[PDB]
């Protein structure tokens, strides 16, 4: 058998069988922790159709089979040592017969803290240090450079475009929040922080967006045309953010994402469009 994870008592962890410490063909069905996972230098086998619609993360799984949690037949044939499943999935028990599962309810443990939580697990310590130091350096650099041109008490508020709807997002449920909240300490104008901050994200009608946004919006989507009649709209053309260019587009297919790797394209990311909204 195979030598376990010390397997800590963590809030939102929950183990199913004996979780081995150093895995070899790790099965990620919960695109939330894919990358924390290739971060750590984890051989993954399967991952999830957003993981490979994801460019910075799909360079590093194309070995990886795209499955569903419902693929039972080809989980079971990927003879996987370890199963990854967010805790809200419709079929934990059956996964949990083909091989050990660890189960993350969202939100228990912060973007920073879930990856010193796996090293935890996976006895991986000194790689998680390592990142969350540099990462802590690089991202307080970042913050002075960012608010050197928009000021530091400059509002951002977070939002995405998806199928008809609009939402908005707080400072832990990606699209760019972690960065714009967590890493650069960029506050939300009141009404965000009131309406959608405890609540992680709010779908809202478009009609009272102006509502909700101060000086920056960050606006994530999958396709480039789908803000179209939004934008062009008298409503959206009377924000004065928008008036001022402080409006930052970008692409949800990493955007969605909350770990190390996805994190380091969107720091740089958004580093150069608040630069470049003063050009
Ligand atoms: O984990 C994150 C950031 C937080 C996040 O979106 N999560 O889903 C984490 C788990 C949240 C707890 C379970 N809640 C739900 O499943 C409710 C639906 C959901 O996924 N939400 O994010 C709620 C707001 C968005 C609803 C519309 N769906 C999308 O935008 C698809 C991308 C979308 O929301 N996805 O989750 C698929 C890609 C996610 C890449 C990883 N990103
Ligand atoms: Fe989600
Ligand atoms: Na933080
Ligand atoms: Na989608
Ligand atoms: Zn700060
Ligand atoms: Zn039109
Ligand atoms: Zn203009
Ligand atoms: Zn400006």
């Amino acid at each position: 058998s195979k030598s376990l994870s010390p397997m800590p008592q963590i809030a939102g962890v929950t183990y199913y069988g004996d979780i081995p410490k150093q895995p070899k063909r790790v099965v990620s069905l919960a695109s939330t922790y894919t990358g924390y996972l290739k971060k750590l230098d984890m051989n993954l086998v399967g991952v999830t159709s957003y993981d490979k619609k994801n460019p910075i993360l799909a360079k590093t799984v194309k070995k990886a089979k795209q499955v569903a949690a419902t693929d039972l037949e080809a989980i079971t044939t990927l003879k996987p040592d370890l199963i990854v499943v967010g805790s809200t999935e419709e079929n934990i028990k059956q996964l949990a017969e083909i091989a050990p599962v660890i189960s993350i309810e969202y939100r228990k443990r912060d973007y920073l803290q879930v990856l010193s939580d796996f090293g935890r697990i996976f006895n991986k310590e000194g790689k998680a240090k390592k990142w969350l130091k540099d990462w802590k350096t690089k991202t307080a650099a970042y913050e002075k450079e960012v608010k050197a041109v928009t000021g530091d008490k400059a509002t951002f508020t977070i939002m995405g475009l998806y199928e008809k709807d609009v939402y908005l997002f707080g400072k832990d449920w990606g699209r760019g929040g972690e960065i714009i909240h967590q890493a650069f300490h960029y506050d939300a104008p009141e009404k965000v922080k009131t309406e959608v901050f405890k609540q992680g994200y709010l779908s809202l009608s478009q009609e009272v967006l102006p509502d909700y946004i101060g000086d920056y919006v960050v606006i994530a989507a999958e396709d480039d045309k789908t803000g179209s009649a939004l934008y062009e709209s008298k409503l959206w053309q009377s924000i004065p953010a928008v008036k001022k260019h402080h409006v930052i587009k970008v692409n949800a297919n990493v955007f969605y994402f909350t770990d190390p790797l996805s994190l380091e394209y969107q720091l740089e990311t958004l580093r150069e469009a608040i630069l470049s909204s003063e050009n």
